[PDB]
């Protein structure tokens, strides 16, 4: 069902990127918001196989930093996630990517009580995205089926990123 980026490249996809934004269900949004903010996101490959995502940002009035464990999972740029709190495992895909400005990634529940969980993911090399960049991932977001009020971009921020 869902796109890989051809020829995935990982070795290029590694280093920091800048969560920029995202949409999902409009429940999750209903109180996760007040107030989603901008993380910074650091890649690096995982010695049990796979990328390791490393992000912080600012919640409840302290910068926190959660890390995330993305497997191989049968293509190039198709991963899998297994939630540690109650086990729900996750399809994540990296679908669009030029590895020096963005990259559109998808997430879907698998397995456990998470399975219906739909969230897509904006990216991006730099705190300040172009238009034209916003632009690819409403469009993405858009053809996955998401409404428009549940697409949220995540202005710049200093606090949390240094």
């Amino acid at each position: 069902q869902v796109s890989v980026q051809p020829n995935f490249q990982q070795d290029k996809f590694l280093g920091r990127w800048f969560s920029a934004g995202l949409a999902s269900n409009s429940s999750w949004l209903r109180e996760k918001k007040a107030a989603l903010s901008m993380a910074k996101s650091v890649v690096a490959p995982a010695t049990d196989g796979g990328l390791n995502l490393t992000s912080t940002f600012l919640r409840k009035n302290q910068c926190e930093t959660r890390t995330m464990l993305l497997q191989p999972a049968g293509s190039l740029g198709s991963y899998s996630y297994r939630s540690p709190h109650w086990g729900s495992t996750y399809s994540v895909s990296v679908v669009e990517t030029d590895y020096d400005q963005y990259a559109l990634l998808y997430s879907q529940g698998s397995k456990g009580p998470g399975e219906d969980f739909r969230m897509a993911t904006l990216y991006s090399r730099t705190q300040t995205p172009r238009a034209e960049l916003k632009e690819k991932f409403t469009a993405f977001c858009k053809a996955q089926g998401f409404t428009e009020d549940t697409i949220v971009f995540l202005p710049q921020t200093d606090k949390c990123m240094t």
